[PDB]
């Protein structure tokens, strides 16, 4: 499928309602999407853009996002194929200036090279769309939140500069084209369940019971980042901060793995 790149702009605010069809009851949105998130644009219809995050697709107002392209230079000669697979369309010298139109196409960017359109290997271009390093998406997610240490706590925010506990998680996995829902309790009910804290890995999310007088309730979430530490947007300082996993005095509800 041919797709373009969307960056949410939500003019004048931080959120836009999402719907599951192009003719919705505007009062019955399935959830929201947020400022500076990234999506694949599937198409347009009835004033809405059809967007996709990983395995999730929904509809948002065309005014809430902007279609964008990404220029970069190549660092490794390779062939621009007609689809993300090594019919040849052209060739890219040493470091040619190109323009990316789509990403994460089974290892292949979709680009424009001096007027020629097609798919090129990800590692051939200087720009790396995940931004961070890591052995798997879990470690990448962990390194993404580490970049946010010190960011201030604000309710209902998901970046780029302020966060609440659940927004930090959804922001991090949106940067990896992996969708999770917005609230802590829903996040803790999806992805692969890790029943054993000794088996946790960076990028795994942890939900917690933080109210002793409502001990089954789930309002708070963090992400394991290795070495017995997790990171969370916390009201204990109103900041994104490290937290010692073992001495944290609030019980775990679930450990969930959204990376594969």
């Amino acid at each position: 499928q041919t797709q373009t790149i969307g960056r949410l702009t939500t003019p004048g605010t931080n959120l836009v309602k999402a719907y599951k069809t192009s003719n919705p009851d505007l009062n019955r949105n399935c959830y929201w999407l947020y400022f500076d998130y990234y999506v694949h644009i599937l198409g347009y219809e009835n004033g809405f853009a059809h967007v996709r995050i990983g395995t999730e697709d929904c509809w948002i107002s065309k005014d809430s996002l902007e279609e964008i392209t990404i220029p970069t230079k190549s660092v490794t000669e390779a062939n621009i194929y007609s689809e993300p697979s090594r019919t040849i369309i052209r060739y890219v010298p040493a470091n040619s200036d190109v323009t990316i139109l789509d990403f994460n196409c089974d290892g292949f960017y979709r680009i424009n090279y001096r007027g020629y359109i097609g798919y090129i290997l990800e590692d051939a271009l200087q720009y790396k769309w995940k931004q961070v390093d890591g052995a798997n998406d879990g470690e990448r997610a962990a390194n993404l939140v580490k970049t946010k240490l010190g960011c201030k706590y604000v309710w209902a925010m998901s970046g780029p500069d302020t966060f609440d506990c659940s927004g930090l998680m959804q922001w991090a996995y949106n940067r990896l084209d992996i969708f999770m829902h917005r609230t802590a309790d829903v996040q803790g009910n999806h992805g692969q369940l890790i029943e054993d804290a000794k088996d946790i890995l960076p990028g795994d999310i942890i939900t917690f019971h933080t109210d002793s007088e409502k001990p089954t309730a789930v309002t708070h979430v963090g992400m394991y980042v290795g070495n017995g530490q997790f990171i969370h947007a916390s009201t204990n300082g109103y900041v994104v901060r490290y937290q010692d996993f073992n001495s944290y005095p609030y019980p775990v509800s679930s450990i969930r793995r959204y990376w594969t």
